[PDB]
């Protein structure tokens, strides 16, 4: 009854009034590629590790099952598909979303969305949490807060699914294309602090051909940060 | 992201762009009570007894998983729950539908919806097909044809699920209530013919406490028609 016209993402949609976590349900259940798991609220939503992701009613909490047939070397770029998809949807609603490498979307440096990709073999789960009309924690913002008025959640869902399907289809044929879109929508040219096994500061210059964040330290040393157990902090 | 407020029916919804039959999928898949299976189009939609149910885009094709902890005796009234639900939704949209025993909903004697209940063991599958914006078979009708305008399909879905949840919750406590609702919304006092072996004709007087159609033959003989492979023609 939703009348989705996408090719892969959105072929099927499983909606829940409440769920523990759409990413967990998607990882655990036997699902077809393109199936979207979405819930009004999550009781055990999580980000990066197992850090809690606030998922109250009013936001868009979903996960997408993917089985990309592209080269193994390209797989790490799925998180960017989610971030760019969110940015494109935000621009459709006239909200200035910008990507904070590697998985966050900010509006005036406040976190409006987070992307979490989890994989086990050939099955990849793309999770996206976007604050729409819900209350948010400190350090965050929402579409409603930025626009000053409520936004139809279903409209945001339709927009995002349409964008993700297009991005995913093109990723299958041109896996390098997404990097261009990321660079064009990412926060760069500013000082950042990279937190991981230790920490260092420098200018976030760009992302390379593998999506690694290129940082120029003050002494001129160039470091390449790869996606993993590393966080980014703006100064 | 649908924000459904129902108690049981609609706690979970599985949407398909395309499916063979929502009833078949509901019967062969483990699903919690209240799960709704809905699709934009069915390629193998079917009716009460070996007949195809045209399910093109624009219509509302869905199935609901139920597991009524009620006496065996009542199980056969589930079809009425669907029929009455459709009648209530149509009324909300300014359409006067009437029930043609035992599972049809007509508008000015033109079929606008059909109900199909299948008990395959543990669960009971309540299937409902309602013509909204889709093209229909000759002699049939749709909400769009009745209103002369495009009706938002999702609004019809929301309305119907809301009505069905209420009817079902009440049914679990007061199983006989549905009968009078059917009587007040069913086509009675007219002549009908029961086809097949032992065929006969008479006036459809009412439905009894078991949902059987009570027919008065011209001879004065009274016959009770049960659910099943029954074919009924208005004379
Ligand atoms: N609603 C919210 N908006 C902005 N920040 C939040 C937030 N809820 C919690 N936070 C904070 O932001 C941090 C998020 O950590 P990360 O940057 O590593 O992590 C992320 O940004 C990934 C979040 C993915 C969420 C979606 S919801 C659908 C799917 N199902 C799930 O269970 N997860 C995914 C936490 O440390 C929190 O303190
Ligand atoms: N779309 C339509 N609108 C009105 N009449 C139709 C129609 N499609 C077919 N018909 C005719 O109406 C009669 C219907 O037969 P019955 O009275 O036995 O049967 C019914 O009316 C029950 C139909 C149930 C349909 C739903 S769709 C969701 C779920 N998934 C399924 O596969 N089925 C259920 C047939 O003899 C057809 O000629």
């Amino acid at each position: 009854m939703l009348g989705l016209k996408t090719s892969i993402i959105g072929r099927r949609v499983i909606y829940f009034q409440e769920i523990t976590s759409t990413n967990e349900f998607a990882k655990t259940s036997y699902l077809e590629e393109g199936t979207v798991i979405v819930a009004d609220k999550q009781t055990m939503g999580h980000g990066r590790l197992n850090r809690k992701w606030e998922s109250p009613e009013g936001g868009l909490w979903l996960s997408i099952v993917l089985s990309p047939k592209v080269p193994q070397k390209d797989l790490p770029k799925i998180v960017f598909l989610g971030a760019v998809g969110v940015v494109e949807t935000l621009k459709e609603f006239s909200i200035d979303g910008r990507i904070k490498w590697p998985n966050d979307v900010l509006v005036n440096y406040k976190k409006i969305a987070g992307v979490l990709v989890e994989g086990k073999g050939d099955k990849i789960v793309l999770g996206i949490g976007l604050n729409v009309n819900n209350k948010v924690p400190n350090g965050a913002t929402s579409m409603k807060l930025e626009l000053g008025s409520e936004v139809p959640l279903l409209s945001v869902f339709r927009s995002l699914i349409t964008n993700l399907d297009r991005l995913y289809l093109n990723f299958l044929k041109n896996p390098m294309d997404i990097l261009n879109l990321v660079r064009d929508n990412m926060i760069l040219g500013v000082r950042v602090k990279i937190l991981g096994d230790g920490s260092f500061e420098g200018i976030a210059e760009d992302i390379d051909d593998f999506g690694r964040l290129i940082i120029r330290l003050d002494s001129g040393e160039v470091k390449k940060v790869i996606y993993g157990d590393v966080s980014l902090r703006f100064l």
